[PDB]
């Protein structure tokens, strides 16, 4: 598995959250949530207000306290007026590593993103449950095979790791 390692300063995101009974029960409905924020105009909304701190909009997962899952597309945004009709979080710093999906979306993230989940699972000290991780979509056509989805999954003391030494 390839994957190169970056790291973001903290950062607002402005969008819209919804959340979900769990990781499951996401899945059933994340398609459809996007569907709807295409279909509502919110994705050229928001588009128009990134503010290029990250090229693209994510997707990302947020881990809920009582144990459901909320997916939030977002753009990265200066907290402001227009913003007063979205959800705006604090995407806290962190370090990353940083996976590419390549393939019509959503099969290909869907498919690359169970072999993260598999990957990381021999980093367990330094993936990071409670921290939120993204896909990120660039522009481009997300029907073609061509297209490159990111995923963003946070670490914490990767250098640490006894496969790095």
């Amino acid at each position: 598995m390839e994957y190169q390692l970056q790291q973001l300063a903290s950062l607002t995101l402005v969008g819209i959250k919804e959340t979900y009974e769990n990781g499951r029960q996401a899945q059933q409905h994340i398609a459809g949530f996007w569907q709807r924020c295409y279909q509502e105009g919110v994705i050229a909304d928001l588009q128009l207000k990134n503010n290029g701190d990250l090229a693209g909009i994510l997707g990302l997962c947020i881990p809920e306290l009582d144990g459901k899952m909320s997916y939030m597309i977002a753009v990265t945004g200066d907290n402001s007026a227009d913003i007063a009709k979205y959800d705006v979080i604090t995407l806290a710093s962190s370090k990353y590593m940083v996976f590419e999906a390549q393939g019509a979306v959503p099969k290909a993230v869907q498919q690359k993103m169970e072999e993260v989940h598999h990957y990381i699972h021999q980093y367990q000290a330094n993936t990071v449950k409670s921290a939120p991780f993204f896909e990120l979509y660039q522009d481009g056509d997300t029907t073609s095979e061509k297209y490159i989805t990111e995923i963003w999954m946070p670490v914490k003391g990767l250098e640490h790791h006894h496969h790095h030494h």
